[PDB]
C-alpha cells in the first residue's frame, strides 16, 4: 500500500498518474561516450555542465528528472516548475570479474540526506540473478529490506531499479540470454514484489530483448511476435506493483515502438524512465562543439525525442492510479 | 521522543526503568578468551554453547541479555520469561591497520530480520573519533542515520553503542590514551544525541579509564579523584538521552565500584551492558572441564557475579523514566 506522504509526492515526479521522466544519473556510462570523442579523461566540470544543460533544457518536458548526488546537484537547482527529483542511491557499476554483483549504497548518503537534497524519490538499482547463488541472493534481499525500512521512515517513495543478468553469462546482448531474459526479468520482479522490500515502484527492463523478436530484426529471430506478447503479459502478471521501463541502450525509435508493442501485449505499464535515447545525441555536440552548441542541439533535436516519447507515453501508458493501494 | 512500540519494547529489556543487561554479544573477543586455554581454534560448536548455559543460568538475573546473530542464536531461545533481548547488528572488530574503522552491517540481516528473530531492541556498534578525518565521520554518521531510519519504520528501540579512539593511538589501555578519554567519549555522544540518527539508548564506556584513577589503583595514576569527577559531570551534561555503561574488560569488583563512584559524581545512567565481568571466569572452566562444570560455576561464582551488581545497579542508577521523552 502507499502512504498519503508517498503519494503526494508521486504524483509530483508524475503527470496524470503517468511517470514521463528523463534519465540521466549515468556516470560511468557516461565518462566512456564522452571518452570516444576526446583524448583526456571526462572532467568533474564536463560530466556536472552536461547535466545542467539535459536538466534546463529538458525538464520542462519531463514529469521529473533522475539524477545522481555524485554529479548532478548543480542539475537538481536548474529544473522547470512541475519537475519532480530522484536522485539515485548505488555506487555505479560492478566488478565484472565475480559473479556476485553485490548492492553498495554511496557511503556520503542516506535517505535522510538524499532527502533533504531535494529528493521526491529513492532509486535504487539492483542486480539480480534469479537463478544465481543463494546466499548472495539472500544478501541483496536483505539489502534491499534495509532501504525499503529507510524509505518507509522518511515515508518517501522507493524506486527499485531491476537489472536482470546470468551468472555464467557475460554479455546481456547474446542470443543466448535472449531466451532467458523474460524468466530473469519477470522473476526479479516477482521477488521484490513482496511487502517486505518497501518498493513503492518497479524501474524494469522490457522482458525481451527486441532485436530477436520478429518484425524488429533483420537476422536470427528467437521470439515470434505471440512469444514476445505472451512474454509482456508474464510480466504484468509478475507483480501488482506499479512499473515504468528503462530504456537501456536503444535508440528513441526503437523505444518508442517497444511502448507500442508494449501496450498492445496488455502490459500496463506507468511510464518510462528515458535516457539515452533523449540526450545521447548531445554528448558528440557537447563534447567537440562546445556548450552553446549543446544547447542549440536540445531544443530541436533533443526535444524533438522527447517530445516524440511524450505523444507515445500518453497513447500507451497506464495510469499508476489504476494500480496504487492506499493505506487509510 | 519516544514511540509506545519503541517504549513498550524498551520496557521488555528494562526492570522499572533500569536495564540490568547481560551483554554476550562478543564474538572476536571470546574466540581470544577460549584460545588462551586449548590448542586450537574454537569451535562453531563450542562458541554456539557457551552462549546457550550463560544465558540458560543468567538470564534470571537479568532484564536482558545482548546476543550476536552469527552464533548467539540458539542462546536466543532459552531466555528466562522476563529477559528480554538485544542483538547486535555489526561486523565485529575492525582492521587494525587503517585509522577509519569504518561500520559495516553483518550482509545477512537487516533490521526487519533481528526483529522477526525476536529482537525486543537492536544494537551497533559504532567506533568514533570526535577529532578525526571529517569525510570519514561524514560516511559514519550517514551510516548512522540508516541505522536509525530503519529502527524508526520497524519501530524499534535502538541502542547505539560508540567505542572512542584516536586515530593515531592503536591502544587503548595507554596512558597516552587515558588522557583524551574524557574528550572522547562525551565528545561522541554529544554528536550523536541529534534527533538525525533515531538513538533511543546510548551505550557508552566510561569517560575515564578507572585503573589509573587515584584511589582505585596502586601504581600510575593519570586522573584525581577531582578530575574523575569532572570527567562523569561532562558525560552527563553531553546528552540528554539515556545511556547505559558497557564494562569492557574490567573485573567485577572495579565495575561496581566504577558504578558507586559514577552515582556520587553525579551521572545519570540507567542501566549497564554487563559482559566479561560476569561470565569471563567460565570460559576456562567450560573449556578444560567441559558443559557441566561450566553450569556449576554459573550457578554460583557465575551467579554471585550478576547478583553483586545488581545489588549496586538498584543503589546507583537512575531510571530511563526519569529522562525518556513521549511521543503523543
Amino acid at each position: 500500500t502507499i502512504t498519503a506522504n508517498k503519494r503526494h509526492y508521486l504524483e509530483k515526479v508524475s503527470h496524470q498518474g503517468i511517470i514521463s521522466a528523463l534519465a540521466f544519473d549515468q556516470r560511468g556510462a557516461l565518462k566512456q561516450m564522452m571518452a570516444a570523442h576526446q583524448e583526456g579523461e571526462a572532467t568533474v566540470t564536463q560530466i556536472e555542465t552536461l547535466k545542467v544543460l539535459v536538466s534546463e533544457e529538458l525538464t520542462p518536458y519531463a514529469s521529473s528528472i533522475l539524477l545522481d548526488p555524485e554529479y548532478g546537484l548543480l542539475a537538481t537547482k536548474v529544473r522547470a516548475n512541475q519537475t519532480g527529483l530522484l536522485l539515485a542511491y548505488e555506487k555505479t557499476g560492478y566488478d565484472a570479474t565475480t559473479t556476485s554483483r553485490l548492492p553498495d549504497c554511496l557511503v556520503e548518503w542516506s535517505v535522510k540526506r538524499l532527502k533533504a537534497a531535494g529528493a521526491d524519490a529513492i532509486k535504487f538499482l539492483l542486480y539480480y540473478d534469479v537463478d544465481g547463488d543463494e546466499q548472495i541472493n539472500l544478501q541483496k534481499q536483505a539489502y534491499i529490506e534495509r532501504i525499503g525500512s529507510e524509505c518507509t521512515a522518511e515515508d518517501i517513495p522507493f524506486f527499485l531499479e531491476l537489472l536482470s543478468y546470468d551468472e555464467r553469462i557475460s554479455d546481456n546482448n547474446s542470443a543466448a540470454y535472449a531466451k532467458l531474459k523474460p524468466h530473469k526479468v519477470n522473476g526479479a520482479m516477482s521477488v521484490f514484489s513482496d511487502k517486505r522490500f518497501g518498493v513503492d515502484v518497479l524501474k524494469v527492463e522490457v522482458p525481451v530483448n527486441m532485436a530477436y523478436v520478429e518484425g524488429f530484426t533483420e537476422g536470427e529471430v528467437h521470439y515470434s511476435q505471440a512469444e514476445a506478447i505472451k512474454a509482456f503479459q508474464d510480466q504484468e502478471a509478475a507483480s501488482h506493483l506499479p512499473y515504468i521501463y528503462l530504456s537501456a541502450g536503444v535508440s528513441a525509435k526503437l523505444f518508442q515502438e517497444t511502448l507500442y508493442f508494449a501496450a498492445a501485449a496488455g502490459a500496463q505499464f506507468s511510464g518510462v524512465l528515458c535516457g539515452r535515447a533523449t540526450w545521447a545525441g548531445s554528448v558528440p555536440v557537447y563534447i567537440t562543439k562546445g556548450e552553446d552548441e549543446a544547447r542549440k542541439w536540445l531544443c530541436t533535436e533533443g526535444f524533438q525525442n522527447i517530445d516524440e516519447l511524450n505523444r507515445v507515453l500518453e497513447e500507451t501508458a497506464s495510469p499508476w492510479t489504476e494500480k496504487i493501494l492506499e493505506h487509510h
